[PDB]
C-alpha cells in the first residue's frame, strides 16, 4: 500500500535536502562562530552576542528536522521486518499516521525556523546589548548572502515535501473511498 | 524471545540518539574549550577555569553511556553467535537479565548527570575562583543555547529508554505468567 | 530507449566534473575567507567586503549545479523502479523532458555564472567601499590565479555537456521521425 | 579448541576498548600540546616541558598495546588459512602460546604506564626545571579530569582482560587434564 | 585485445602514482600558503607573492594529470559496457586511440610543468616584487626539499609511463602487421 | 609455490607496520613544522631551519618505503591475474626476483634513514646557521621522545622483515635443491 507518485517525489525531495546540508554545513557554516566578531574591547561579548543572535545554526536545525522526518518511516520499517519475521488495512491505518506525523513534524520545525529567524535573508551587521557588552555593540556575521541562499533553498524544499505530503494525505483518503 | 514493541521502538530511540550524537558532537561541542576564554591576565586561568567547569563533556557522557548499554546486547550477540555454533529459558533468562542490565546503565549515567550538571540549562557566565585565578574571575561559555537544546532532547530520549525497559521488563514477567 | 553516445560521454563528462571539484574543494577553495584580507584598521571590513564580492562561492555553485542537473535522471531512477515493482512511448517522453530539463538547469547555472562573476578569471585585488569600510579600502583575494584555470575547466565542461545534451535530444528527435 | 566464555568475553572487552579509545582519541586528547602552557616567557619552554611530563601520550600508548595484544591472533589467523588452504594437539598448542603472550603484552604495557605515570590521576599545574626553562616553572594540563576518568575506564578494562586471559589459560590446562 | 606487459606494468605504476600523491597531498602541501610568509610589513603582499610563484600547485596539476589521463580509458569502459548492454578490429582501432591520447595528455603535462616549475628543484627563498610589495621583498617556501623529493618521485613515474605507452602503442603496431 | 613461514609472518609485520604508521602520521607528526619554533626575531628562519633539519619527515619516508616494497608484490598479483586470464617454474623465478627486490628496497631505505638521521633518538635543542637566521640560533623539536619510539618500533621491525626477507630466499633455494 503506497502511492505511485508520493515514493517517486518524496525520496527525491528527501535526497536533494540531505545533499544539500552536506554540501552546506561543512563549509558555508563551518566558521560561523570562529569568525563572528564585534567592535569591542570587551572579553566575552563575541560568545554571548553570538549565542544571542544564534541560538541554534540553521544547519544544525535542518538536521534535527531531517532525523525526526525520518524517524516515523524507520519505526515503519522496523515494524514491517518484525512482520515479515513472524510471517516466518492495519499497515495501511500505520502508514497514513506516519505520514501526517511528516507533515506535523515538517511544518513545527517550518513554524520554529519563523520563530527563531524571522525572515530568510541574514543582514551583515547586528547591534548586541546584552552583557557584558558595554551599551550597544556591532556585530557582523559570516557568509550572509550564501546563507540567505541556502536558506532559500532549504525552505522551499521543505514547503514542496509539506504540499506534497497533503497530496499524499488526500490521495490515501480518496484510495480508501 | 523477544516483545513485539521493544524491538521495534528501543532500536529506533537508540538510532536517533545515535543521530543526534553525531550531529551534536562534531559541531556543537568542538570548540568547547578552545573558545572558553575568562577575562583576566593570569596564565592557566582559562584551561584550570575550564576542567572545573566541565569535568568531562556531555558529548563525552553520552558516548560512554552509549557504548555502556550496547555492551550487555553485544554479549547476547556473541553467546547467540556461539551457542549456534556449537549447534552445528536460559536465553530467556540472559535476556532479561540483560535488559535489567541496559536499565541500570541508563538509570546509573542519568544520576551522573544530575550530580556534575545539576539542572538542564547551560548558562553563558560562570564565576571560577580555582588557583591560580586570582580572587574571582568571569568566563563565558560557548553556545549555552544550542548545548542547552541538545540536552534536552538526549535526556528527553534518555527517559523514554528507561521507560521502555521497564515496560519490556514488565511484559517479560507477564509472559513468564 | 537510450542514445548510444550520450550514455558513454554524458556520464564521463559528469564524473570528470565531479573529479575536478572533489579535487578543488578541499584545497583550492579551503581558505578562501580565513586568508582574505584587507588594508584596513575597521573591524568588520574583512567580513563585509568578502560577502560583498563573494555571494557565493564558485565551489558551492558547482556542487548545488550538479545536484540539480543530477536531479531529474534520479526522479527518472526512481519512476523505473516502481514501475518495475508494479509490473511484479511514455518512457521515451519522460526521459527527452528529463533531458531538456538537464539542458535548462545547465543554461541557467551557465547564467548564474555570468551574472555574478563576469569574466573567467580571478583578480589579486579588489576595491571595497562597503561600510563600515572607510572610503575605499584594498582586499587581496586568496589563489586567483588557480582558481581561475578550475573556472575555466568546469565552464569547458559544462558547455560541453551542453552542446551534448543538445545533440542528444536532436538524436531523440531524429528516432522519433 | 576455544573455551566458551573466552570468545564471549575477551572479544566484548576488546571492542569496548577499542571504542573508547576511539571516542576519547579525537577530541579529549586532541588538543594536549596546543594547549599546554607554561607561565614563562622563555622561547621553547613549553615544548621542552610537554616532551618531559608527557614522554608518550596515554592515547597512544594504549593504541600501541592493542595492536601489540591483536598480533599473535593475527597470526594465528594467518596460520589457519594457510594451514586451511595447505589442506586443500598442534593448533591448541600454538593457541595457549598466543594466549599466554596476549597475557604478557597486557602485563608488560601495564608495568609500563605504572612506570612513565604512577598514579592514575592527572593532575592540572605542574613544575617543569627542563633547560631551557629558567629556575621553575608552572605549566598546565588541558583536561586533567577528563583524562583521569578514561584512564580510570582504559586500565580497568585492562585488568579485566588480564584477569580474564588467566582464567582462560587455567580452562586450557583443565582441559588438557 | 590487450598487451599482456601493458596491463601489469602501467596499471601498477598509475596505482604507484595515486599512492604517492595521496601520502603527499595531505601533508607535505598542507600548509604551502599558510606558512608562506615574506620579510615585509606590507598588506596583502604574502598572498599576491605566494600567487606569483605558485599559479597553480603541483599537487593539483598532479590531480589534474591523472584525471585527464585516466579520462579515455574511462571512455572505453563505458562503450564496453554499452556494447555488451547492446549484445544482450574497431574496438582495437578505438583502444590505440585511447593509448594515443593517453601518451599526449602525459606529455602534455610534462611540457606544462616545464613552463610553470622550470627545474624540479624547490629553493628556499625567492624574490618578489608584485604590486603591493614595495621594492624586492624575500619570502619563504614551506618544505622545499620534501616537495623536491616528490616531485622527482612523480616526474620519473611519468616518464615511466611516456616510455611505457610507446612501447604499447608500437607493440599494437607490431601486432596489426 | 610459496613458503609456509612467509605468508603467516611476512603479512603480519607489514600489518603491524601499517598500523603504527597510521596511528602516527595523524598525531605524532602532524604538528611537526607547525610548532617548531626558534628563538629569534629573523622572519623566515623557523621554515629554513625546520627545511634544513628535516629534508624529509620520517612518516614521509616510511611511507614511501612501504609503497615502493608492496609494488613487486602488486606487479606479481597483476601478472598472475593476466595468467589467469589467458589460461581461460618461471612463477617460481619471477616470485625469488620480488623477494630479493623486496629485501633491497627495505635495505636501502635502511641506509637512506642512517644518512639522513644518524641515531634512532631525537634530540629536543637543535641549533641552526642557515641564512637568513643571524650567528646560530636554538630550535626546539616537537615530540622528541614520542618520536622516538615510534621510530624503534618501525626500525625493528623493518630489520626483521629484512632477516626474515633473506630466510625466505634461503628457504626458497633450498626447495631449488
Amino acid at each position: 500500500h503506497s502511492t505511485a507518485i508520493g515514493r517517486v517525489w518524496l525520496s527525491v525531495i528527501f535526497i536533494f535536502r540531505i545533499m544539500v546540508l552536506v554540501v552546506a554545513a561543512e563549509s558555508v557554516w563551518g566558521d560561523e562562530k570562529s569568525s563572528f566578531i564585534c567592535n569591542t574591547l570587551q572579553p566575552g561579548c563575541n560568545s554571548v552576542c553570538y549565542d544571542q543572535f544564534f541560538p541554534i545554526s540553521h544547519v544544525r536545525l535542518w538536521s534535527l528536522q531531517l532525523i525526526l522526518v525520518s524517524t516515523p518511516a524507520l519505526l515503519v520499517a522496523m515494524h514491517v521486518a518484525h512482520q515479515q519475521h513472524i510471517e516466518k488495512g492495519t499497515l495501511w491505518w500505520t502508514y497514513v499516521i506516519s505520514v501526517v506525523f511528516r507533515l506535523l513534524f515538517e511544518a513545527v520545525f517550518m513554524y520554529v525556523f519563523y520563530l527563531l529567524y524571522p525572515g530568510y535573508a541574514m543582514v551583515r551587521l547586528v547591534k548586541c546589548d546584552v552583557y557584558p557588552c558595554p551599551n550597544t555593540v556591532d556585530c557582523f556575521v559570516s557568509r550572509p548572502t550564501e546563507k540567505t541562499v541556502f536558506t532559500v533553498f532549504m525552505l522551499a524544499a521543505s514547503g514542496i515535501c509539506i504540499i506534497l505530503n497533503v497530496a499524499e494525505v488526500v490521495y490515501l483518503i480518496i484510495r480508501a473511498c
